[PDB]
């Protein structure tokens, strides 16, 4: 009684080649291409296009540099004054919730998509995701990776190249691969 | 024997050889067309890919934009190949990938490399080492797979992993440099 | 003096990112980068003449940079002779990026001179800053390596693929890992 798209958003195994999901993706790719051309050439319509790609932004003025990639787009919800530098990728099979005043340096990747560890489940045509939640005033450094299901508290700083495999508390700098706490921000 | 011959054989070759240069230029030119085909959703994406890749077991490899490669023709994939956004494959030597393999976004595979010593490195000659990836390998996002590496069946490469040496069957590797994190029981 | 935000930025002082001159500079860099990338991708002979308008300087006007290259300003990037960068390198040149001769970047290398305050309020103040990056001669940066702001890399250094370079790197070493550590030295 659930559609594949229902299952996907729900964290449950779903069929990636479901006809609706497929059409959502070819649409996202098409719009993303227009968006990228718009931001690359500095056209004011980039916001109009972004605002049809992203599931939502708090101020309809998110700044995202080229070439952005996403799976669906509509699962991405960002707060006020969102900035993302060159070449960010967001696999938003599940919800990606980002707070206010967040900044991504170039090449930041956020994944909610994943697979089973075992070859048969994984090769079975089904797969699933775990939503990612990012707080307020989070600064993600260049090339960091935020794995599925991860949550990052407010005022956190992800160092460049960090592979964030576990939740990150408020007011910490984390770094490394896998990332660990390396400092506490004092207020 | 041609510079292309030495290249495939893992020997020092002259990167600026006339034939190799034209190969690389054709590859870039066709890659742009392919990437546009995928981005716009045109079903001629497959025909293009099949002209670019060395071979595909089912002619139905699913590779998202923007794919980049050196030659293309040294890449051979099994069936149901999938690579997500922004994968890069430097196929100066053979890159052989099994069946049901999945690359997440931003996976890089390098067969190309250079001499550690300045003079040799700058001498206009380079070399490669082939990469072999078995069946049912899942490579996580932003993993790097170095020249010469082999990855055995059912291995999963964690996201961000820098895979500097061989990966046996049925393990999960992670980290930088990568190391075994757990074995898999299937 | 008659000192602008751009002047503070170059000097490594806090600057207002959205200063109209700087904003317009970044917009120009993007338009030109898009042409450049198209020129190199399609194999056109004018790629060099375009690249020479983008970069601050090159020693020989013949730098080889594969698509899709990206940079903040372009004009803070100064390369020596025989520069090579493979696919998808990003350079944030808010401050100077000086690169010596015979350097080669593998795909996906990122050089950052841009950074931010660690505290949220200062970071959200519309102000930011940078620390310049200096890379010597005969440097090979392996694929996906990251050069952080303020880093110096000595002559003949080899950065392993995936290395995250957070501190100065001396002459004639191979470094690797996260954070990058010396693995071995290299002498000719
Ligand atoms: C094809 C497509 O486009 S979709 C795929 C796109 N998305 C991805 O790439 C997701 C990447 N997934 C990962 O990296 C996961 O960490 C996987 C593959 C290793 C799966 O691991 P999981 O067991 O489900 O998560 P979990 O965090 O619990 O793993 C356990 C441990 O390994 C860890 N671990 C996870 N990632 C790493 C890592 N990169 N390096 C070292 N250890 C790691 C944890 O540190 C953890 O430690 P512990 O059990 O000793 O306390
Ligand atoms: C939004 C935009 O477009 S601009 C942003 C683009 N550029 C970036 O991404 C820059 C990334 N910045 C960083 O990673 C920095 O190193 C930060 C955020 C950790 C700032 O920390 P700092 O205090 O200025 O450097 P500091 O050397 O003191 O940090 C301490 C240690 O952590 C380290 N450390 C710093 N950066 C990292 C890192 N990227 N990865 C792992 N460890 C790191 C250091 O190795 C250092 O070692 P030590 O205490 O053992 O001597
Ligand atoms: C410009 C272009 O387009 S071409 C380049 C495209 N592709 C590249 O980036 C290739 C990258 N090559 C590498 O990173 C190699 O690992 C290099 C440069 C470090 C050279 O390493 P080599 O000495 O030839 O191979 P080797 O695997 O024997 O290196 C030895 C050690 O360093 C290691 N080592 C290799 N890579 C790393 C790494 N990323 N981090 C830490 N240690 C590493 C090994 O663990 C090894 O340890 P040990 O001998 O103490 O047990």
């Amino acid at each position: 009684m659930k559609t594949e798209k229902d299952k996907m958003l729900a964290g449950e195994m779903y069929i990636a080649d479901d006809e609706e999901l497929v059409a959502d993706r070819v649409e996202a790719k098409r719009l993303t291409r227009l968006y990228n051309e718009a931001v690359e050439t500095g056209d004011e319509r980039r916001f109009t296009l972004l605002n049809q790609l992203l599931g939502s932004s708090a101020d309809g003025k998110a700044q995202i540099n080229p070439d952005f990639r996403c799976d669906y787009g509509y699962n991405i919800h960002v707060g006020k004054s969102f900035f993302a530098n060159f070449n960010c990728v967001i696999l938003d099979v599940c919800e990606v919730r980002i707070g206010d005043h967040c900044m991504f340096a170039p090449g930041v990747h956020i994944y909610t998509a994943t697979h089973p560890l075992h070859p048969v489940e994984r090769n079975s045509g089904k797969e699933y995701g775990k939503p990612v939640k990012i707080g307020n005033n989070v600064w993600v450094g260049g090339g960091a990776i935020i794995n599925p299901g991860v949550s990052i508290g407010d005022n956190a700083v992800i160092a460049s190249g960090a592979v964030v495999t576990k939740d990150v508390p408020n007011n910490v700098v984390v770094g490394g691969n896998p990332a660990k706490v390396i400092k506490t921000i004092e207020e």
